[PDB]
């Protein structure tokens, strides 16, 4: 496995896109830009505040980059939620993304977690201090059940980052470890339940569909990301513990086999995703369908994933896949390719300095 | 419907035989010592007026649950201190009192986070009691393990909420069954509560502890799904079970579901030993003891009425009814203990006083 399985990749991707029913939609480039800037502007103002500036140890250049990656992700996948919602979620998911920048052992700051929590004293760990303080702005858009899911998944996430600080791919033969870990820092339930604002949905009325959405969406969302970010992560010696890389270490199988395990779960996930929801409430299947499409557009458009390289390579090849891929790609670009100068400004730093 | 008394025998035999069920840790004297210590502390706790007032539970059931839990803890957390067994017994008794309950959480969970962040007592009486008591359990652990207990308990509360809808998942929702089982499984709570900071160093054994939690989560729940593949059947409140949901969600026969479970269970057991054998001795010990005690407890405890089986095939000359009874015996040798020896006085009696 010296070269990238380009062939195999293009195929799986095209399949994924077909299974999910990837296709044109109602978001218009004008609307995308409207939201991108709204969400970005609110967040940027937030992170530019002195208190946030002070407690969130992050290289500005990176905070800037992360915020933009997150706004884009939210605005493109949470298509049916309100602008405020996109903004508030953008702030939350930007906090979670930023946490992977800390080597700082949580232990000492997590020693009085529960006692402080129960007492109502600000957490020792600055991340929690900021996140928990801001949480209400996200939580207000949801009902009690969904809120609990966001709260849990975020706590889960904090631990997942803790575990990852050990750059540990699992003991050989620890088959349960890889997914255990992936699920932990996957924020699956956060994503899954944040898709159902109480302004547009009734938690109690759609409890079974929402729950089922969360349950299924958790895996789809994470595996689609593991697959998409598999091209950028291929020749990157820095990223040592990914789901695929851990399957290799824990299950004791080849990278190809692991990559195989992933695609099968991903494709199967996609199939059942559509199967279960097609005939369900229209408004639900819509949010679901839009999340998947936007989530894939976002992966395809954001440079972070360097997929444009996969495109420029097979750009001409006359294979069904290669052509099926290139078509889909252009699809995304027509609505997903947007210069940051159109929405992401001014820079967070600039707002912070003022 | 008809209970797979035949199939039930089958699987049970396979596992018991593979994992090699053999509880030889602990002496009956020691078991009774702990049983009564744990029971006594808990019983005094639940008998308190405040607990008596906020925890809506039929006394007869609270009494039964407490005993089921003390036994579970004392028999599986063999290497933890007496206090630890007790405090854990109180925590897991709170969770059990919930596990078999009815009451929409929604209204009381409406200000969960705001109250939490403010430090105001939760609206839901269960949280009000549990969160108040939590420190007694959490003191026995380090920060990492504590986080795992806190998370898994929160997860559990949601799991019970979901179960109140008696929903086995939409047909074709393959991910739903395990999603749910994991939620109300308390896997991480169990898994991390096995490593008291008095006997272990969270930082020194982080990788082993984490791996233990990761693997133990599934073993623990699947072993219970298999063992209780009897008392949860006909039962109404336990209608939506992992196996029963596999049937509804994966659209397969009860046999296929049951077959799937054993495959996971056996494979889990396999890798459990594989990964840990050559690891720190003290770790493999806690792990090995939990598994054995956890199985001893299942064969012996009432709640799982596996008795109405030793005596329903104590005549059937099959090998499934003679492999089942070969163990069911071997177990009650050290695990069969009359409650009159440890569980007294009754919680109610302590409460009335
Ligand atoms: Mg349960
Ligand atoms: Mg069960
Ligand atoms: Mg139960």
């Amino acid at each position: 496995m010296e070269n990238f399985p380009t062939e195999y990749f293009l195929n799986t991707t095209v399949r994924l896109l077909e299974y999910i029913r990837y296709r044109d939609s109602n978001y218009t480039r004008e609307e995308r830009i409207e939201n991108l800037h709204y969400a970005y502007n609110k967040a940027a103002h937030h992170f530019a505040q002195p208190r946030q500036q002070q407690l969130l140890k992050v290289d500005p250049k990176r905070l800037q980059a992360s915020l933009q990656t997150i706004v884009g992700m939210v605005v493109y996948s949470w298509a049916k939620v309100s602008k405020e919602c996109m903004a508030d979620l953008s702030i939350h998911y930007t906090y979670t993304l930023v946490l992977d920048d800390s080597k700082d052992d949580p232990y000492p700051t997590m020693v009085n977690y529960f006692d402080d929590l129960q007492a109502g004293r600000e957490q020792a760990h600055p991340w929690w201090a900021l996140v928990n303080e801001h949480f209400p702005n996200v939580l207000r858009h949801f009902g009690p059940f969904c809120s609990l899911n966001l709260i849990r998944s975020t706590l889960d996430f904090f631990e997942g980052c803790w575990i990852e600080q050990y750059n540990f791919g699992g003991f050989p033969g620890s088959h349960d470890y890889p997914q255990f870990l992936r699920r932990m820092n996957g924020l699956g339930h956060c994503v899954g339940a944040s898709l159902w604002p109480k302004e547009q949905f009734n938690e109690r009325s759609l409890f079974l569909e929402i729950t089922s959405a969360i349950a299924q969406m958790e895996n789809w969302m994470v595996w689609v990301n593991d697959l998409m970010s598999f091209y950028k992560e291929f020749d990157d010696e820095r990223d040592q513990i990914s789901l695929v890389k851990n399957y290799v270490v824990s299950d004791e199988i080849s990278l190809h086999e692991a990559l195989e395990k992933l695609t099968q779960d991903t494709l199967h996930s996609s199939k059942q995703m559509v199967a279960v929801f097609s005939d369900k409430d229209p408004q639900v299947m819509d949010t679901i369908e839009c999340f998947m499409h936007g989530y894939v557009t976002w992966h395809l458009c954001d440079r972070r994933y360097r997929l444009s390289e996969i495109y420029e390579k097979v750009k001409e090849e006359k294979t069904e896949d290669a052509q099926k891929f290139c078509k889909f790609y252009e699809q995304a670009a027509n609505v997903g390719a947007v210069s940051p100068s159109e929405w992401a400004y001014p820079p967070v730093a600039q707002l912070a300095n003022v």
